[PDB]
């Protein structure tokens, strides 16, 4: 089984550095000019790198959602499903661990965490983290498809450009929380689990509406 | 028919996420930095995402000018072309529908409504959205086209692009509503129709000289 | 020579359609937040799509001193040379015309026109805009070159992002001015030639470094 | 050793534009609003150009630490590799040579010199120059490697994006030095080498650590 | 009656002048940073120049709801009140309309009309306009007031930094219309009384209960 | 008794609207540009025309630590001491309570809570608190000060410049809580006393301090 | 005639400062935030330290329409009049040549040049100028006079933001060019007189208007 | 002696405060949008309220080039001047040294050392240093002094105002070092003595000749 954790490897590792550099970039050094392009192009080149470096090993999923959608689109048994959230989930918290030691403290914050928009109700907050994984999801499972007559496209780029998408829209609302893991790791790190279930219900059902309406409604 | 009628969702739901996600982040959450930067991108990387969906089954038009350009470039008949115009015309306006149910009331604003800027009257307001829809149908037919020797380039990225420069340009002007339909969302929710018919003339003009321009003037 | 005039149209329209997105988003609609990441994305995108639209009739020039390089390349005759100058610079002036015609005279500014940036030379605002052309032309030879065992790349897009760096660069110093028809619109439109050689001798010779330094030190 | 030489020099010129391009973008003309966001995207469109040029004769490594990395995955002989960043260090020099001759005082600053952070300990910035080079090899190392079923994606993106994501995140911390020549450049034409080594020891090991987590935990 | 005219004209002049470079620095000739500092500044010492200029004479009211105030508090007869307003009424209109013709129709908006911000009902836009002008009101009686053992404090600066505070708090809300006059003027000249009335109920009630806080709970 | 009575009321609207001004300008509706000249701006023009209005009856205190420092000078008597805290508390709490009603949710946040920055700890913020409110006290006391030969400059100016300036510093460190009652206000109606007991023991003790040092070593 | 000439170097030194101090902080070292705020305070806290210096012996006119309007107002005799206006021109010319000394070349730009913004006509600019002027005059006229019963205020803070408040209006229009000698100095010091009239007629009509308004129409 | 001593004292705190306050608003906690009119005010705001605090007892010279100009023009004995000196020294350490323990590594930066701009040479630095002190000194001796048959004006504001105006304009040459206890605090605290000359050579020269310019050709 040694291609098997090589890929758990891969999904511990990427998704510290997906957490590392996505939480170290949304850390406010300064409350100026708007972070919001500067982050969300920060998260999608991170997961696009990250793509394009182990994405042909463990599919570069870094995200409980997305490994979540593709046990939904039978993809994936559930065994290995289990353990890239662990390895997620364990390598996010890592991730965060050591912008925590490596961020002086005044710019750590609270460490970059998912937070509710005032006004943004836990009903409207997990509609929009369904919408932002749903199109997310969408997004992937088109590009990681290997049935189609044409030949183009880049597939990293492809799907971290819609990870941005998600934050130029999702940051105003809940931060742009996709990723349960990237919202576990400063929650957990912070003592604050102040309406973390929306960033776990939100991604996960719109990453089950993303893996059903794309294999019975787009792609059958 | 199952393939027509899954291409007519394809083009229902991805006009919703297109408005949904292009209006959302056109929503003025502040005054402060230039918004214009980052609702370019998002509305491209909204069109690059859901081409790179949807793209394989409907052609990804999300837009009645688009469709009208292939409805001229003699690329689908007259039907089909009118049930994506329903469908992204409907699409659009539930897209808005849930953003407006999404989004709080102070930051709805007018729901990103496209709005003549002052002191560019409605034929200045025309011929910019006439260019704006002429080179993004111009890359749209030219990048969907199968007829060259060459191989390369990716499909949803250049025409997302495309729809990121009409923004960077029209924004100033018209709010670059390049597509009809998502001028008709913010519209119909608003009950503000002021020179609406400039965002249906214009596109369509800029969709059919783009689509004649390309057929008989640049690949016949 | 059906196949000869269709790249001069080509050449015509495109160098419009370039100078009318280019030289329209460079205008200064606010005083506000730096443009420059605007502007410089603006006119890569412009570039990007043009390319993606009339670059396999006309190889998308839309620059004198990009013709020029391909003159000195040997890869066009003179008269082709000369015909996409002629076609350029009345195009760029048509672009800039139009854009004159639709925007409020309150934003036309000077219509973007290449100034050079004080404490910068005529010396030093030419080496700039070399070094801008030449990149420029480097990357444009080794992506429009055709020898190469690997197969991989975006052309349209790897260009458009070679002139943006130019604008990240250059325009705080010439208002990166890497095309003399981009910088011969707005001269002829505003009776305003003042260090305009710059912005000719500058592309130039970059242009020539350019096409020199690929065939003989780079790719022989 | 004719294709030898070509390297060389294609190694010496693209590390001359790469700092010249990079840190004449780094130059602070403004106080203004955040420059992150472009210079970044500048390092990555300077480096995604350069790539597209000398990278099918050189590589285009453009950095020791990189250069390095090929010597610690032993795709490249200690001769080439002492040759290649000798020809980085005089090109980096060279290009911020000529950066300091076009650029006036004014805006010259300290040339873009990668300074440590205020309570950022070399320790700490060791780290980040450590992982900012680790992915940055590791999506140079994945990009380049040829062995795949799989066909698609631009080299010269992926790896500028890489870049790119390294500056939005390492900036705030050491200005992203993530290129020993780079950060060599500046410092000897100020005559300020504080903390320096550090701009030497992190991504020489980051880079260490990139070649050795691919090679034999990501791709044996 | 020499002296009564001559104050009637007083207050037209000013309030022509508080509504020219009131409003005009409101015109939004850049989205770029937040106008509203100096806006609210603009406002405040277009009416503290004017109250060193004509409040010797007419008290410079420039405003329907500081006449109103100091009607409600016995310190001006009907008729003289009525007359201020139709001058100020009138000279509002006026100062708007030289305003109208100097300012380029790119950069005259919708003459900085007071709207209601989203999310802000007529209700709380009420309130907001009533508390602006309760503490301006305050502020112009308790400055305006000759009965007191001490002597201190310059009258113009006084008022002029609360309706400074006044544009600081409420252009948020309702763009700080506590002056009639001056939402009056830009209403009658763009043909959009939205939500008017607002601007009128809010201002004159604020003023009464400024006029009655002061005179029977502040200063018997 | 009658010149007692009105001067706690005094002290409870003027706070009331010392809060609601001041919380109501620091309210988030845009993370746009540096908010912090805007809101020192606002406290301080707040306090200006409030010291106009009520500082001939309650002295203006709208603060329990200046109230404290005069029970500290012994200017006060211990009762009426504990009836203007009373009224303040009571007043700031009205203040926050109308704000929170006229306010839209979307932009009330935690209706501008006095939060620790990150990296400032208790003890470091207590310092920052006394030192503001030291200065402030000593302004206050050097203002309010019969006994000088000299007869010139304006009150409420004076002390509302200071507190003006101890905004513009402490805002990145406490959120410049110079008043237990502007930062009493917030706590009570979001339920958040996060290190509540900094903002009351930093400014009593700045103001006992303050209060001691005039006294005693500037002016005995 | 001791007493004349003081006034004389008086009128000289202080027009050298306010123009040394006014046009360097005009000089835009940055095109970042906005800096009309920051001008207009710099200008009018020049002009206020300047009247709290030179004020009480030449009257701190440092304006050729200012020593106009008190030729106008006839307050100076013919000769004392033009006295002062060489002396401000001379002076302004030696102001704007020390700051050309001490200022690099990178920053002068064209030394703080009033040039009409673009869309403004000469009329228009004239109008705007005029009334620029006139409130200007106004203040300063009302400032200075010594005939009122009442006892208040601050005369060089009262006319240095009635400086303010015109630049907080016309740096949009013509830079706010309210001064013929602070117009007057770049102009000869760049060899630009393009539209320089206006800078004259403008401010000189609007100093008679001021002067005539005040002395026949206010206060006769 | 206990009013000599008294005077020390108070030259000691406000010195202190005037650090405090003074370089803690100068520290970069953001490198967003432009700090110089918000540092300008904090320097101004910071002498206004110190003068209205202790300004009666020591004349609040807070700066080694004030009290020398005290000591030229022979206010003032050589003893007690090098009292103040030694005051304002010691008390500006201690200032910088609380700051330094209260703020946080990453936001204390140099500790907003006194540092030349780029392109400014150390004799344009001097120069603009010298006039920088010469309008504060002139200034400060225009508003202390007590022979003017007027009574009118504000001491504190309008010599707050003078040293905003030298920060709005020196900040950009040489950060405004107007004082030299105020350029020596940070250099002490941090080892960098870089061109400090420069902040003492300049400040006492413009010292020296703003109480030569203001005693022998102004008043006499
Ligand atoms: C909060 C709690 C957190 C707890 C975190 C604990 C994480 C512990 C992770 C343990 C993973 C252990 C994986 C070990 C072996 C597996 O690979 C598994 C074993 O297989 P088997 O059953 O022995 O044989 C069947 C395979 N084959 C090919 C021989 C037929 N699969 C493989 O063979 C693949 C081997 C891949 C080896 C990669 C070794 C990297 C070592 C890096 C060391 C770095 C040290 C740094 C110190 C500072
Ligand atoms: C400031 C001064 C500016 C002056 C600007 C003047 C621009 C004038 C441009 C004139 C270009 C004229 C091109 C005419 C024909 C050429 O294509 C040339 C002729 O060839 P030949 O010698 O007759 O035959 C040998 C070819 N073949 C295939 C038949 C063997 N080549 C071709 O055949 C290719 C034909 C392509 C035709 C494209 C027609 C587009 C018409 C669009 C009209 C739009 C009107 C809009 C009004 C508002
Ligand atoms: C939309 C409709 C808008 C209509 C706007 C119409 C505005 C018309 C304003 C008319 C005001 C007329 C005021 C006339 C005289 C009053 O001063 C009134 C008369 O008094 P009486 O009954 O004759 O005598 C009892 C006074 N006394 C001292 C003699 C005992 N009071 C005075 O005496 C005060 C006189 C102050 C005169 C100021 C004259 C300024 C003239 C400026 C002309 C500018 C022309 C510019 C052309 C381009
Ligand atoms: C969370 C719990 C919050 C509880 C808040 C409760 C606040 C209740 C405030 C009650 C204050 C009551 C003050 C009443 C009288 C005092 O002035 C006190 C009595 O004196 P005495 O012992 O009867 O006579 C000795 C005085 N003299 C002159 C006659 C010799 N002093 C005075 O005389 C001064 C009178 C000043 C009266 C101001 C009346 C304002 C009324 C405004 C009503 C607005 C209603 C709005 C409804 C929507
Ligand atoms: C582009 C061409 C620019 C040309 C610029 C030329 C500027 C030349 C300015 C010359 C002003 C000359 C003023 C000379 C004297 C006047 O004060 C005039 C004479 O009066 P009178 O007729 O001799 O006597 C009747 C007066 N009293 C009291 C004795 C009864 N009035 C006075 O008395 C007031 C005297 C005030 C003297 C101030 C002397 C300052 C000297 C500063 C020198 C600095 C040198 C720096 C070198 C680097
Ligand atoms: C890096 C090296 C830094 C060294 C810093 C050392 C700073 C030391 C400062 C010492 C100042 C000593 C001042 C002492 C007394 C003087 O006031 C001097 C003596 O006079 P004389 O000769 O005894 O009598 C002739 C006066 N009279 C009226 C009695 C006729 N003048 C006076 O009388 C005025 C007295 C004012 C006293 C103010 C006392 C404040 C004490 C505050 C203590 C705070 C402790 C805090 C601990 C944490």
């Amino acid at each position: 089984s040694a291609s098997f954790w090589r890929a758990i490897f891969a999904e511990f590792f990427a998704t510290l550095f997906y957490v590392f550099f996505g939480l170290g970039a949304s850390l406010r050094w300064a409350p100026g000019p708007l972070h919001v392009l500067q982050v969300a192009l920060a998260f999608g080149l991170a997961l696009a790198t990250l793509v394009q470096a182990v994405g042909h090993i463990s599919g570069a999923h870094v995200n409980p959602a997305v490994t979540f959608a593709f046990l939904v689109g039978s993809q994936m048994s559930l065994l290995r499903a289990i353990c890239y959230v662990v390895a997620q989930l364990l390598g996010a918290v890592a991730g965060a661990a050591v912008l925590y030691s490596v961020t002086p403290p005044a710019v750590r914050g609270n460490l970059a965490l998912n937070t509710l928009h005032p006004g943004v109700s836990v009903g409207q907050a997990t509609i929009v983290e369904i919408f932002l994984t749903l199109q997310f999801v969408l997004c992937i499972f088109a590009t990681y498809d290997e049935r189609r007559n044409g030949r183009l496209g880049s597939v990293a780029l492809a799907v971290g450009f819609s990870l941005t998408l998600g934050h130029l829209f999702g940051m105003y609302y809940t931060g742009a929380g996709m990723n349960p893991a990237r919202s576990f790791a400063p929650a957990i790190l912070t003592r604050n689990f102040t309406n973390h279930w929306v960033y776990w219900v939100g991604p996960v059902i719109g990453a089950g509406l993303g893996s059903l309406l794309y294999d019975f409604l787009l792609f059958p």
